[PDB]
């Protein structure tokens, strides 16, 4: 088990926020709610959404994008 591959802008730690596209195809605010280092992913919360909409995506996907800064 290894940490995730650096990435400009986004911190692989639990509660850190980023933008996120839903399997809609809309970009939203989002937290790291779990990481899996096994496999390489993370599970995404979408902020004000209910965690039923909570999705993994892999941590090298270009589905994540960091917050504006
Ligand atoms: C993070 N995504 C946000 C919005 C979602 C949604 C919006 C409208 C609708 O009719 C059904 C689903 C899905 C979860």
């Amino acid at each position: 088990s290894h940490m995730p591959p650096n990435r400009p802008g986004i911190t692989f730690e639990i509660g850190a926020r980023l933008e996120a596209l839903d399997y809609l195809q809309k970009w939203y605010p989002s937290r790291i709610e779990k990481i899996d280092y096994e496999e390489g992913k993370m599970l995404v919360h979408f902020e004000r959404w209910s965690h039923r909409y909570d999705e993994w995506i892999y941590w090298d996907s270009n589905r994540l994008r960091p917050l504006e800064r």
